[PDB]
């Protein structure tokens, strides 16, 4: 009740924060509420983990280097059914709950979609009552805080743990040793890994509350600790550096030794903990291991788990190779997230030989047995051997981590129908021919808790008033909103909810940027990590085309827009940082032009993260999902926008294909080249200058960027962009330009008719049910992990 | 009460530790009790700090680089009067309180006497109800954990904060910036220190409960925080390294740049915090500053506080030099703890110019106004100018921090009557001649809470049963125990308390060391930091003399002894490490000799720290305080042993003189040369060869060490010890040998007469009253700080 929540808050402010109402800060009030909310899940947290020990169901271990959790206060209150009572408790005490919630730092331990998928999955697995654990690294610094200085991206350290974290709880008794370097000794006692450097792994447990049930699961994150005198003590920082910072690479492989250290650190600590828990349970002694343990590999990042489990089985537990291999394959499952060559992990053998010598011997041994099996099936095909090998012998010998994951797992999955098909029939064609039942599809999803109930209370309330509150546990029930198709009362209520969200977010934009936002404008948003494949550059070419159309004929009819493009660029990604400079330079010319005025405003939304995503998404009218066909594995941003009342402009890529299947192709703004048309242009050879010389609209845009219209001080500034666009554009920006601007004209035409726009929005929300991560998890549960959703 | 404490423990185990009785650890139980005990302090902690804000009494700021606090649980339970109730509550829950207490890490943020004095002072200031604050550094690693491997000292990092500290609380709102490096500009708007490197200072508050009163003061400890991308984030460790580790130097100056960074870090953060609190209180505005603030400099370590207070006053607060200097002198007071030349802080001007350019300018200007006065008073004395200068011109220019401290303070004090005299009349003679009223004496003391009530509940109970409990707050009441000299039953009750403590500690010695302890043996103990001045070597010579006496005549009457020598040696101190190996080598030969047996046992007490001092001191019969006359400033270990029922064997050095004055010289075992006799041997010339050939017992001892009787596998191992003893011994070990062995024979004779021994013990305990830190703090309060005790 309300009275006990106030009493608990006051008890925490006094005893935990050591303050009275006279000198307490807003931060003290946030902590007092956080501790009060955490206290309310303790009973269910203990009981859930006790239940798993007592009944011994098959456990699911989600092993990831990334968990993009965001803020947990409001999420926990909603899932526990305590939001209304806490809101009232805080009000009665004369405080503002929005002010307290804003103090919380995001647990930004992820780069983008991959890390967010892991977070949505934890929420879904707990809601479904599965015996699931999330395993990762407790990075002291998550994804950097982004600032825009003089039009460029600047990085600031994300010191999220500065003032503490009230959600985590250290588990001292489960501290484990992780070994590095050393050498291999082949004695008569067996194979030993000696002379190693030890780094301790201290686990921290964070609660994962299920939506309105009695389940509270665990996310276990590991922190690295160390096991002239002053210098020896200062050098302890080197061991602790393993869990210091998240590598800010999204869909890009950077082969640094510290990243390999992180990957092994989480793998070794996690596997030892899982084996310890297995041995402590009610269950030669490992025959029942895959019937009790399922470990999911989120990308190839924790691929080292395969030879590490083999190392524990063969070297420590003394199990013979063949049995150890059978058990390993049945335990692991791998999820592929990209087909891009630069995003694939290929670790140099020399680096792995130095850091993990025993693991390299095991990888070689796995490759030996794998290749000997292909010789027995195909003796005359010599090229299939080097193509299927885990080792790439060309010049500098590297280990293909994707191939290691395929041979060491019983199931390999993609993240959307179109993607899983390319993974199966194209990229790993040789593997899928040998074992057809290994490769499968698991279309991505998002949690309707954080991505609807939390972020958009207005739309959540609207839907509940019309079709009932049953849609949260079964999102397919959103189809019942079709009963209101001709109803002008509902279409006006839907637009009013969108307007309330737009007005709230416009207040944020005017305080952070010097801009006068037009309240009647179409919120055109592209928020995702900055990449050449995601094509924020194509969006920028359209913003310039619109600017050039207004300057040509000022008194002509133009549908007002607020173009918001946001996202972080990897610090070492030159081209992405150039795209950001281009967007901010275009923004300064468009926003300060008196002829344009309220017709078009451009905003580069700084520091795009989970909490900001929660604010921008419900305020969006148009969603930009313009990646080149065959490059975006799935995308999850697309599903968030669809659930929140926005229309989608995009290519037939990733999950956009499935969104089009569910809502009806005519209900999305699909344009451009499809998978076959991109492949037909690769065989012919991409000549970018043809589109520049054929389309006059594109010529003026590119000339303005090349001459220095957007940069009068530095006319040679965007030359790296021009040289890429003409000779090295693997993502064919100019090839999709015409179809894009024509499609954007159709979006503008529909916005002028509120009734038709909102009828299309209704069809998108009503068909967004398949995109619940609850659906995605039920499929992984039935066809991969072999676990049953309990209530 | 008991039932309420059990409920609170259970509540904490559930909500704070997330555990039930089935999986709860010993660590979990400690934390649950710790939080239960801390909760009982909260109300009085808020009320005490609120009282200081509301009434504004004169505040005392004890500024120190060291706070050797030890464990907090038992101390807090005793000071709040909850120990008996907690012991009962824990027993009823089926647990042992002593087991839970052993989990707590010592807050070993000190080296020895200097840091322990600061800790005793905090306990005393809070007991007397003074508005006092302790200000230091929250070292991530305190004094190293000492391990003995192959007879040598090995250092291990003291990772005291790994599992958390329940006795601290971060104060986010009081985070302050500290500046380093940069350059100085003297503009028309005042002097500006610009282009600096910033390191943030985050304060952590720890409660300091007064004994059985309403006062709970604060100990504020500062932690350093920082304000290729990956490398930039990792390089944040460099700023954090300032508060990483305590410099393990006891009475030794090591001129490392990191130590200077630490000294300024604590000073800047402390002074900025004091000024903020002053300006935020009820009532030019800085005229009342010295009447509201008193800052005590614990050694020269925080000497930079003088030019820093001048910097804030002149550069930031825009006060003129003359007024700024007047206030600075009346604010500061300096406590000298050193006698040795190598212990004095003499920082190179080049190091100070690079790091703190503005402070050097202020130090130069202080020196100029200082030297101009000496030219105006004594014109024809040019040698007095270079002697009194804050700058040493000899070779590479250095700043004499002791001279800076004297001129910038209104009061200077030594720590014992003999020390203060040498500080006044000899070392700083030139300063005392100009200002006699500045130099004072403040004889050291120890808190009877930790050093009697805590460590020796049996003796504390016995004393309370006879004379009441008023002695805890006024230790001079122990004089009433003189009335019980002819009381045979009380003498027997006193002897039993000692035997029960010896039995309890003998259990510790049998568990940690593989040695059989004789219960009827005399516990001969020398525990303090290892140094040549303290003469652990002189003790070692006597141990070998006793060994030889048993080997020459096995049937002779020998009084059994258990000689315990313990203490840490500084890592870079070679001679101290050689002395440790000599003791362990002697131990292995003596303990394993069948002809000796239960007659003599030697133990090198490993990892001597505050918690271990609490165990060994109450179990001691003979206290060794054998430093060379004129080398130990005071000593505090001497006082702890006297209060705990042990007799003292020592020289007339430091506070040993005053212990003899209080108890009667015939009641202590005083030997050797005094201050005047050491000076007479320095004048003639010390020849250690004379005492070697004149004494036959010393000849056998030195031949055994040089020939390798204690090191058969390495005959030339103790070559450095023999070379030092004969040619380079500034502490004249051989000159005190004869008088020491003769005095030790007298100790042995008295031990054979329990009635005479215990009567002498009673005369020592009954006269230990002056040595309470309450008496010391009352004198600092009256004669230096101008504050009044209240309740
Ligand atoms: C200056 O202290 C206060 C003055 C007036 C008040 O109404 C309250 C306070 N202080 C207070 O409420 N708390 C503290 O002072 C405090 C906070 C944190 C901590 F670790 C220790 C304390 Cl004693
Ligand atoms: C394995 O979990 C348990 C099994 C049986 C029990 O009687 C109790 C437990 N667990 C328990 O009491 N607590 C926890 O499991 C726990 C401890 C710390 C933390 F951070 C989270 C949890 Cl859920
Ligand atoms: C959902 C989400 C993403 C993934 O977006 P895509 O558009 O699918 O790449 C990235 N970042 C944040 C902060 C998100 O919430
Ligand atoms: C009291 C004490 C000291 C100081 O001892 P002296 O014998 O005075 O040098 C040093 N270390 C510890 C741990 C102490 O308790
Ligand atoms: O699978 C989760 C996400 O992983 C990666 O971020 C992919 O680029 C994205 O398409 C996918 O949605
Ligand atoms: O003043 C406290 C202590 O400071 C130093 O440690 C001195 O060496 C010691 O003699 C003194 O007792």
């Amino acid at each position: 009740n309300v009275a006990e929540l106030k009493k608990s808050f006051n008890r925490h402010l006094h005893f935990t924060l050591v303050k009275d109402r006279n000198v307490a800060t807003t931060r003290d009030y946030y902590f007092a509420l956080a501790h009060t909310v955490r206290d309310h899940l303790v009973g269910r947290w203990i009981r859930t983990q006790q239940h798993y020990y007592d009944k011994c169901p098959k456990r699911v271990y989600y092993l990831s280097l990334e968990f993009y959790m965001g803020r947990t206060l409001q999420n926990t209150m909603i899932n526990l059914g305590l939001q209304n009572a806490c809101d009232e408790a805080i009000y009665q005490l004369g405080l503002d709950i929005e002010e307290l919630e804003e103090i919380e730092e995001d647990a930004g331990l992820g780069n983008g979609g991959l890390g967010r998928l892991a977070a949505c999955f934890l929420d879904s697995m707990a809601t479904l009552g599965l015996a699931a654990y999330g395993y990762g690294i407790r990075y002291e610094y998550g994804i950097f805080n982004q600032k825009i200085r003089d039009g460029w991206q600047v990085e600031e350290a994300d010191d999220w743990l500065r003032y503490g974290n009230p959600w985590e709880k250290s588990r001292p008794e489960f501290m484990l040793p992780v070994h590095f370097y050393g050498k291999v000794e082949h004695t008569n006692t067996g194979t030993k890994w000696i002379d190693t450097q030890v780094v301790l792994a201290l686990p921290y447990d964070t609660p994962v509350p299920g939506y309105m049930n009695n389940t509270v699961n665990t996310m276990r994150l590991w922190s690295a600790r160390a096991p002239d005198y002053i210098q020896a003590v200062l050098d302890r920082n080197l061991a602790e550096n393993i869990s210091r910072v998240l590598y800010p690479n999204d869909n890009f492989f950077e082969g640094k030794e510290l990243r390999l250290k992180q990957e092994y650190f989480v793998v070794a600590a996690t596997l030892q903990d899982i084996i310890r828990r297995f041995k402590a349970s009610k269950f030669t002694v490992f025959d029942a291991f895959p019937d009790q343990v399922a470990i999911q590999l989120n990308d190839t990042h924790p691929a080292l788990a395969i030879p590490e489990l083999m190392r524990i089985f063969v070297d420590i537990e003394k199990l013979p190779w063949s049995k150890a291999w059978e058990l390993t394959q049945k335990t692991f499952a791998y999820t592929n997230h990209t087909v891009l060559p630069e995003a694939l992990e290929r670790w140099p053998v020399d680096l792995v030989e130095k850091l993990l010598p025993r693991h390299l011997e095991i990888i070689y041994e796995i490759n030996q047995k794998h290749l000997d099996r292909i010789v027995a099936l195909f003796p005359k095909d010599v090229d299939r051997l080097r193509r299927m090998s885990l080792i790439e012998e060309e010049g500098s010998k590297r280990i293909n981590m994707a191939h290691l994951c395929i041979v060491g797992s019983h199931a390999v999955n993609g993240v959307a129908k179109i993607h899983s098909d390319i993974v199966k029939t194209k990229v790993f064609k040789d593997f899928s021919e040998l074992e057809p039942d290994k490769f499968q599809n698991k279309t991505n999803g998002i949690t309707p808790r954080r991505w609807l109930l939390l972020c958009n209370p207005g739309l959540a309330e609207l839907i509940a008033e019309k079709i009932g509150e049953d849609y949260v546990k079964d999102l397919s029930q959103l189809t019942k909103l079709h009963s209101f198709l001709g109803d002008d009362v509902f279409l006006r209520e839907l637009a009013k909810v969108k307007q309330e969200n737009k007005l709230k977010f416009s207040q944020f934009l005017e305080t952070e940027y010097k801009v006068k936002i037009n309240p009647s404008s179409m919120f055109d948003v592209q928020v995702k990590r900055i990449h050449e494949y995601k094509r924020q550059l194509l969006n920028c070419l359209h913003v310039i085309t619109m600017y050039n159309r207004i300057k040509k004929d000022p008194k002509k009819l133009f549908v007002p827009r607020t173009v918001i493009i946001g996202g972080k660029a990897a610090p070492g990604y030159h081209m992405a940082k150039m795209i950001i400079k281009l967007i901010t330079s275009v923004a300064d010319v468009v926003n300060n032009d008196p002829m344009v005025g309220s017709k078009l405003k451009v905003i580069f939304l700084e520091n795009y993260r989970v909490s900001l995503a929660e604010k921008v998404i419900p305020a969006t009218d148009l969603s930009e999902q313009i990646s080149t066909a065959g490059t975006e594995a799935s995308g999850t941003g697309n599903m968030k926008f669809m659930l929140n009342g926005a229309l989608t402009i995009g290519t037939m890529d990733g999950a956009n294909v499935e969104m089009a299947e569910e809502a009806g192709e005519e209900n999305l703004f699909i344009f451009g080249m499809r998978i076959d048309d991109v492949a037909a242009l690769d065989k012919k050879g991409y000549e970018a200058k043809e589109y520049y010389e054929a389309l006059p609209e594109l010529k003026l845009v590119i000339d303005q960027i090349d001459n220095g219209f957007f940069s009068p001080k530095q006319p040679d500034l965007f030359k790296d962009i021009i040289n890429m666009l003409f000779y090295h554009d693997r993502f064919k920006v100019f090839a999709d330009y015409e179809a894009y601007v024509k499609c954007q004209d159709k979006v503008s035409q529909l916005y002028m008719n509120p009734k038709a726009w909102n009828t299309m929005v209704l069809k998108n929300i009503a068909a967004s049910g398949k995109f619940s991560s609850d659906r995605t998890i039920k499929e992984y549960a039935q066809n991969i992990w072999n676990v049953e959703p309990s209530d």
